[PDB]
């Protein structure tokens, strides 16, 4: 089962690439599934079964993506794990769906409802209007259940409203690393004299890696595909 030439190839890879994380798994669980998958392809033993030799695969991610979210997760392999600290400086892009009228303790659709306000007076123009208060250098309080927290300075490069089907508004956001999309959605609901929480959250870009162009689907989580897409 061991394929020695493929094993050499796997352990020779070093750089950064991106994968597509589906909704459901944590970022740690996805890294574990990806690590076990590549080792099994080469026929190498599990990490709990390595002989403490140099033939130990090194892998990690460069910016966490929560369980309920989807999209780009940056992965470092080989000595490329030493590059991941610098990957945090890159800007991010999200597509988020907020739901007016309902607030939750987690600020998304997984938590428990904490508040209900009407939203029938909110028009699409009303939303487009207050988006500029959230564009540029803004103050933002992090979500309570994130790791309350003190307000922190964050950067929003662009926000656009793609769709409004009350109560659901879909936002396209280009922002800095430390920006919280859940905070933005909750505050947009407040600023419109209502409330809101995140129904769906897709990270479409982190740094130089976009979901549209770079993110490897699961069927391409192979030694050869990763080699071809690696950024040394
Ligand atoms: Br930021
Ligand atoms: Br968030």
């Amino acid at each position: 089962h061991m394929k020695a030439a493929l094993a050499t190839k796997l352990l020779s890879l070093s750089g950064v690439f991106a994968v597509h994380k589906p909704k459901g798994p944590t970022s740690a669980e996805l890294l574990n599934r990806l690590k076990e998958k590549l080792l099994a392809e080469a026929g190498m033993p599990s990490p709990e079964w390595t002989k403490r030799k140099k033939q130990t695969l090194k892998i990690g991610h460069g910016g966490t993506l929560d369980s309920a979210a989807r999209g780009v997760l940056v992965v470092g392999i080989g000595s490329g794990t030493k590059m991941l600290t610098s990957m945090l400086s890159g800007s991010k892009r999200y597509t988020a769906i907020g739901e007016l009228g309902k607030a939750t303790d987690t600020l998304d659709s997984t938590g428990k409802v904490t508040e209900e306000k009407p939203y029938d007076k909110i028009t699409q123009e009303d939303i487009e209007g207050i988006l500029q208060k959230f564009t540029g250098n803004i103050m933002q309080v992090p979500p309570l259940y994130s790791a309350a927290k003190p307000a922190r300075p964050v950067t929003v490069y662009s926000i656009s409203l793609q769709k409004f089907q009350p109560p659901f508004f879909t936002l396209d956001v280009e922002c800095g690393g430390g920006f919280y999309i859940r905070s933005l959605v909750s505050d947009i609901g407040k600023e419109l004299s209502s409330c809101a929480n995140v129904l769906e959250l897709t990270r479409t870009k982190q740094g130089p890696f976009t979901l549209e162009e770079h993110a490897l689907p699961e069927d391409k989580w192979t030694i050869d595909d990763i080699a071809q897409s690696l950024e040394h």
